[PDB]
């Protein structure tokens, strides 16, 4: 089973790219952790905001294919770390890869919300998408460490 | 008013520091945002974690002085961004600087918890210290931006 982050935006700040990678690199060969970046739509003066968001979401859903769709969304389940570890174990059972969907600054499209099999809230706060990527990688790493009975690695 | 993060640990990786100061630097000259690092106690083979923690806490509380003390702790208030902006408005009315206390992985001492005037939970998840520093700086920036009608949020 692979864990696939499907996220809007390319060219993250270098510190985000570095921190993100540092967690991603912890995952072993038997649990691939991968990133798909969806281009952010350009929002000019007369932009159709609803249409741009729908296109972002269409691309995200295309990338997720037949995977289990978990959205990152502020109204989702406020899982604690033991809970997230239990969900990671649960994700193994049906054989699918898992796509974790992170929206851009205007959030997830309606189609992405309708498609969500599960939804996960990291915080009550409105978080910026680059930081969300890092938080998802770290927290999934932490969950991996719990499911595999390894001490947490603080670099 | 100043915001002062009082945080255990002196070994942050450059990427964490960089992200942290990406937000720290955005605060305006009239609301300085500062960091004070407290050394982590050595957790050797026969060390009493309670004593190590008590010592971190004494140093954290000495750094905070007479400031309003807000602890970052998982049982704290799960503030949303609007509520965090409202808290920033409350802090401003107080007159005192604010110290935001961030423990290491073993947490905060009983004296620090007892000294907290408010406590703030960022997440149900067990977040690592470095990401707590970045999250505190960004979220408070966000809240500041709401209070001043700056476009960031």
């Amino acid at each position: 089973m692979k864990l696939q982050l499907v996220a809007v935006g390319t060219k993250m700040p270098d510190w985000v790219q570095t921190g993100f990678t540092e967690y991603l690199r912890r995952f072993p060969k038997d649990m691939p952790f991968e990133l798909i970046e969806i281009p952010a739509g350009k929002r000019g003066k007369n932009a159709d905001i609803k249409r741009i968001l729908d296109k972002e979401g269409e691309q995200m859903l295309a990338a997720a294919g037949k995977n289990r769709i978990v959205t990152l969304d502020i109204p989702g389940k406020p899982w604690d770390t033991p809970q997230l570890a239990a969900e990671l174990e649960r994700w193994k059972l049906d054989g699918r890869d898992v796509s974790l969907l992170i929206g851009g600054p205007e959030g997830l499209s309606p189609a992405c919300k309708a498609a969500a099999e599960q939804s996960w809230s990291l915080s009550a706060l409105t978080l910026p998408h680059p930081l969300v990527r890092v938080l998802v990688a770290e927290s999934l790493y932490r969950a991996w460490s719990i499911t595999t009975n390894h001490p947490y690695h603080r670099e």
